[PDB]
């Protein structure tokens, strides 16, 4: 699973049709350096679950996203619940579009609509 | 020269330009020895397509702040177009599209070129 981003956002999964996985945040969470996991890194974590999917549906580049919005921050000591949807895989252009939901005990903490790879 | 961050590094070393409730133009300097790159070794350390709408959500919130609180609440048309490398100046830039008692877009550049495309950043307040 290739990711530009150094860390991989998903502890583990739990075909073309959805996937889901979890995240447990920390105190650790290598994801800075020296506290809450930024909306962006949200994106990124739906965005390699996604993948995930597409891969086992031959590389994919994330190209673009949209229709993302932040209900709630995740903090240390949330697990956070992901699922992504596959909506469409025209393999005519190459192009493949995802929707994403993440949750934290029950409650949606961020959306995206489409997230598009090629 | 510091105001309020959603994550924890600053990804703007520099505004160029800026007209309240209107537009803005800062700039980044990629380094070799930035957070988000060490995570791994020589290869090619490309920056990541969502640390640049941080960096232009950084950039478009200080447009914000000049124009209280103001969180990064959601994005829209989002177009990663070509690769920031080490190395590469980032020229970003925000114009905004509302206040409604807020709204910008965001492009990103390097060299002249198109990086990077972001149809609307949505910020809320408290």
């Amino acid at each position: 699973l290739p990711h530009r981003y150094p860390f991989l956002l998903v502890d583990k999964v739990i075909p073309n049709k959805t996937i889901i996985g979890l995240k447990q945040v920390s105190t650790n969470e290598p994801f800075f350096n020296g506290q809450i996991m930024p909306g962006v890194l949200q994106i990124e974590a739906l965005a390699q679950l996604a993948g995930i999917l597409c891969l086992k549906s031959n590389l994919f580049l994330f190209a673009g996203v949209d229709g993302v919005r932040w209900k709630k921050p995740v903090l240390p000591g949330d697990t956070l619940t992901m699922q992504a949807n596959l909506i469409s895989f025209k393999s005519s252009l190459g192009i493949a579009k995802l929707s994403g939901v993440g949750y934290v005990n029950g409650k949606v903490v961020i959306n995206i609509s489409e997230m598009t790879f090629a």
